[PDB]
């Protein structure tokens, strides 16, 4: 025969020639059909539905089945760079803070006093012939007539105490100026999930037809 | 027949032996091919070129055509880890700042003044006799005879007043230390874009042949 | 022929019935095979193992093969959300600072001394008639004649100098109070890898059949 007996034929309609069987995975009597089962010695046609033909490479054994899967591929991908803006420290508080106790110290002064002192003294007069010597006499007073110096005395001095007026009440200015700090960020990374992409099967174009075998 | 007419056959060469058609799309005589009119009821011969042919599932027409499609999957996907550094913070400026006022004070002081003050007076003197008593007579002066004392006299005091030397400049210094802060960063993501891999049809290994079909 | 010579026969046993041949790419007698050299010019038959049929389309030869190939596609994909956290900053250290010189002054005071200064003076007298006027006499003093005064006399005034107590020691607050910065973080990306899914060859759901063909 042209078109050997158990190789399968696909077929354009759903009415089945007669003579014809619908391939799908039924049993049939090999002694009833002694040359489909020359080519099927299991005696089950295989179910064809859904199925391509493919030419049996070196490693598959006939009528083997392989699943639909994609071929193995990656993609190239990217991330978009993000800024992460200005952030606000927290507050740090100087508060107030005290200075060194210092500043004792002392003055000179020096100056003339006001003037006074001014007096007089007064002295015993004596009088009467017979006695003389040593004492003021005032025997003959009728008119004056000059007069003359004691001797000096009265050399001295004095002693001073005294409690200044209150003053020294100032304020000072002190430079503080400006600072900066840094800040070390580290390293960071994000975890990353890819969805999935397409249909329930792998398919290629193709067109529908009924697998069907002759049975004699 | 072994091979029904209607069903495809895949011819190896580009001439098309005399009886068969090419499986291209085309209309046919219905009434002149009455055996591919029963294969083919709407009088349609299907196009398969570019076609492969599949077995028909249930939930699928016979002769439907289905468009090649890439089968379901994902791919696990990761983010390299990024030090971001070290970040400088902005510039703050304590500027000066003054003290608040302080230091008023007084001084006391203590001694002797200078040893001044030696002076004599002066006494009228009086002559002539009829008249004696209290004043001072200078009758008989030819040549020295002792002499003797005033009372006394002279107790006093003064005041005084001054101005003191310029006195008190000084510097202060004042513990102001060393401070942190903490800084809040936050949460940021990234888009992440995928991009295409493959070409513009899904395919399987395959060899090309022409589908021709028998007419009688 | 319902189905001719040279056409591509899926058969479902590894035993080949008598007449016909497996498709492996061999070559062939043309001379004592000549319809099978009409189907194949070149003299030689197409190696159909791991090969699917497909229908010749334009641009493309018959008998040429295409290996197979992933549709073009991608797909979406999303980064987490990562937190960085709390830092701390570097410690800024101010140290201690100096204040301004100032403080300079002065202070005035006043009072009066001490009172002293009592003293008398002593006067030289003089006797003997012969000479008169000016000088003390003492030619007579038997008994007291009640007395007299010296004139005024004695104005003065002193000088002073000092050192003082010790005063002034004393300190100062100054208010720094508190502060905050502003840090900008800048921008960063990360590296994206996709890892490899799919099988070492694009696959459709498929049964194996071993392509054979009649030779006369
Ligand atoms: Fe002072
Ligand atoms: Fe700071
Ligand atoms: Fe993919
Ligand atoms: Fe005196
Ligand atoms: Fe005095
Ligand atoms: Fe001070
Ligand atoms: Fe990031």
């Amino acid at each position: 025969s042209s078109y050997p007996i158990g190789a399968p034929i696909p077929w354009p309609s759903d009415s089945v020639p007669a003579g014809f069987a619908l391939m799908e995975g039924q049993t049939f009597d090999k002694s009833a059909y002694p040359k489909l089962a020359v080519a099927y010695p299991s005696g089950v046609i295989p179910d064809m539905r859904g199925q391509t033909i493919k030419g049996k490479p070196s490693g598959r054994a006939v009528l083997s089945a392989e699943a639909d899967g994609v071929k193995a591929h990656s993609h190239s991908a990217s991330a978009s760079s993000t800024d992460l803006g200005t952030k606000t420290t927290s507050s740090f508080d100087y508060g107030t803070k005290g200075t060194n106790s210092t500043g004792g110290h002392t003055h000179s002064g020096s100056g003339s006093t006001s003037t006074n002192g001014e007096h007089s003294h007064y002295i015993e007069a004596w009088n009467g012939t017979g006695v003389g010597g040593n004492k003021m006499s005032s025997y003959a007073i009728s008119y004056r007539a000059g007069g003359s110096n004691t001797n000096a005395a009265g050399n001295h001095s004095h002693t001073f105490s005294f409690g200044t007026s209150s003053a020294g009440d100032h304020s000072h200015s002190v430079g503080i100026g400006a600072h900066t700090h840094t800040v070390a960020i580290g390293s960071h990374g994000h975890t990353i999930t890819v969805n999935s992409t397409g249909n329930t099967e792998n398919t290629v174009k193709n067109i529908a037809f009924n697998y069907i075998v002759r049975l004699a």
